[PDB]
């Protein structure tokens, strides 16, 4: 797998460098989903099609 | 677990609403780690102590 390091110091947010964006998809104007798990203690995000109605 | 919906349409980034921040820790000035998996196809992020040297 791949791993990167980042630090929060602006407004509680993240922009994801270019390396991660290179592996994952992340498309401008797409529906991204985020879920919190009660076991690993990490946030998982993914992508899917796009509804328009 | 918990789930939320978001859309990319600013500059390929995310700020995470308040609900997710309520469950996860996310501290201003902390070391957050992000890794890409080659099986689930999702990004996992967590938190850890802070080195100062």
């Amino acid at each position: 797998a791949v791993e990167e390091i980042v630090k929060v110091s602006r407004n509680y947010q993240v922009t994801i460098p270019a390396k991660v964006r290179q592996k994952f998809q992340i498309k401008e104007g797409d529906l991204v989903k985020v879920t919190f798990d009660e076991s690993e203690g990490v946030v998982k995000i993914q992508l899917l099609k796009e509804p328009w109605k």
